[PDB]
């Protein structure tokens, strides 16, 4: 089945690209994009990683260190979203 | 702040001890039971969970999949 992750703590200049490069270290990813203000545009953090194989999303967790252009960022499985 | 949850697909044969010795990996738990029909009193085949620390809820959603008695449970936040 499809895995999808919430990422917070995205820097200001992270791209979709930068994180569909970054994320694809961990399998296939279906699609992945930023949460952007409808209005400004100012980046909310934060963004979400569709994989193809939920076992992407166990090997993302495993991995303790995340960090993408400079900043520390926070993956989590989707199920943990309040 | 404490952390409740909603512990879903219970095994017939879970008693509210598994789900305190299980649970207590993840943090204090200060209580835990398995919820009946108010009425009849039967077996919902769910159970709650009190958790001292509302950490531990965020721990219990970190993990891939929650097995206890052969069967996968579904830990879910109380609202």
């Amino acid at each position: 089945m499809e895995g999808k992750m919430f990422i917070g703590g995205l820097s200001w200049d992270t791209t979709k690209k930068d994180l569909k490069d970054y994320f694809s270290k961990f399998g296939e990813v279906v699609d992945c994009t930023l949460k952007l203000d409808p209005i400004t545009g100012r980046s909310r953090g934060f963004g979400f990683v569709l994989f193809k194989e939920s076992e992407s999303v166990d090997k993302v967790m495993d991995q303790k260190e995340h960090k993408l252009n400079g900043k520390v960022i926070d993956p989590k499985r989707a199920k943990a979203m309040a």
